[PDB]
């Protein structure tokens, strides 16, 4: 059995001459050749069983990427695992293979405003999707965006991603210490339980200043820090965001802080588009309920030449609230993804 940095790649015969790609909490994503469609696929290994939280994190990935089909959206091509649950130890994603991501791009390169635009235009369609499914990403960053040579970009590693029907009062159920850090909205550290998709939008936010700079906008070195930094460049809260702010603990911490004073984003990126700078405010936003939301994002004057609300699908079938009971022991979570990957058994 075919292995990579000391990780066995159990891909039986159909998929051979692995190369590793990255890895993540639980496991590793290789490239491979499948033997069967003469082409090359991405194979991301899960070992999640001894731990609850990737039990329900891999059940969510692989449901939700399951119903997903989207041109800036990962798919699954395939799924392996053993041919009963005693042997499962090990699941493998078998996805669309990718030739970089825009952390690695972002390196080796200074993007156009052309580049940056339509790259941007791509990430907000995708979410567009996401979001129109009622699913929050949660990770979003520019390790989870995939390119290819024709400048295509896909959405990546749906493993923080979740269902939040809008129908329920969700407001102290959801988990706490999402996203990366440099990526978090700051009601992630305020609203702990109680945040929304909105903190994708945030996500977006931060790509487009790291897309600006080729350097990240807000790199906290630790939790409390990381608010900090936001408020070095937004400046202190007005009075009625502190209003909106319903944890009274939280909205003391903030009044304890000394006043700082906004930035405005012509000093931190003077040779950037206005439209760019435009967005980037409405995207980084302190108020999660002021945030520009994604179709006003698609439909701002920075992305006209490409926005068309005809060629921008939206989920057929949203996800509602029955689809989001996971919080069950993880025997339990075995034999749910045992159940969801039986499509793709001989
Ligand atoms: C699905 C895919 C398909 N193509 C490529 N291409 C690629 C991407 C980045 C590179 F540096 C080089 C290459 Cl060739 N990458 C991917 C890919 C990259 N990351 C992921 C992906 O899902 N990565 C996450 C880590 O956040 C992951 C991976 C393994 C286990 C876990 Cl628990 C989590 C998939």
């Amino acid at each position: 059995p075919e292995m990579v940095r000391g990780q066995v790649f159990d891909v039986g015969p159909r998929y051979t001459n692995l190369s590793y790609i990255g890895e993540g909490a639980y496991g590793m994503v290789c490239s491979a050749y499948d033997n069967l469609n003469k082409v090359r696929v991405a194979i991301k290994k899960i070992s999640p069983f001894e731990h609850q939280t990737y039990c329900q994190r891999t059940l969510r990935e692989i449901k939700i990427l399951l119903r997903f089909r989207h041109e800036n959206i990962i798919g699954i091509n395939d799924i392996i695992r053993a041919p009963t649950i005693e042997q499962m130890k090990d699941v493998y994603i078998v996805q669309d293979l990718m030739e970089t991501d825009l952390y690695k791009l972002l390196k080796t390169q200074h993007l156009s405003n052309d580049h940056i635009c339509y790259f941007l235009y791509q990430i907000l369609r995708g979410l567009k999707y996401i979001h129109s499914a009622n699913v929050l990403h949660r990770d979003l960053k520019p390790s989870n965006l995939l390119l290819n040579t024709t400048c295509d970009l896909k959405i990546c590693d749906f493993g923080l991603a979740r269902v939040a029907d809008p129908d329920h009062d969700h407001t102290g159920f959801l988990t706490e210490y999402v996203a990366t850090r440099w990526y978090r909205a700051p009601e992630i550290m305020l609203n702990s339980k109680g945040y929304t998709k909105s903190i994708d939008i945030w996500s977006v936010g931060c790509i487009l200043a790291e897309m600006l700079s080729n350097r990240p906008i807000f790199p906290g070195k630790h939790y409390l820090d990381q608010l900090n930094h936001i408020l070095g460049i937004l400046g202190s809260p007005s009075q009625e965001d502190l209003n909106c702010i319903i944890n009274l603990k939280a909205r003391n911490y903030l009044l304890s802080l000394p006043h700082k004073n906004k930035v405005p984003w012509n000093r931190l990126f003077p040779n950037a588009d206005s439209k760019a700078l435009d967005l980037l405010d409405k995207m980084l936003t302190f108020n999660p309920h002021k945030r520009i939301e994604v179709e006003q994002a698609l439909a701002h004057p920075y992305l006209e030449q490409y926005y068309d609300p005809s060629d921008e699908p939206i989920a057929e079938a949203p996800f509602k609230f029955d689809m989001e009971l996971d919080d069950l022991p993880k025997e339990k979570l075995k034999e749910l993804i045992f159940e969801e990957t039986a499509r793709f058994q001989p």
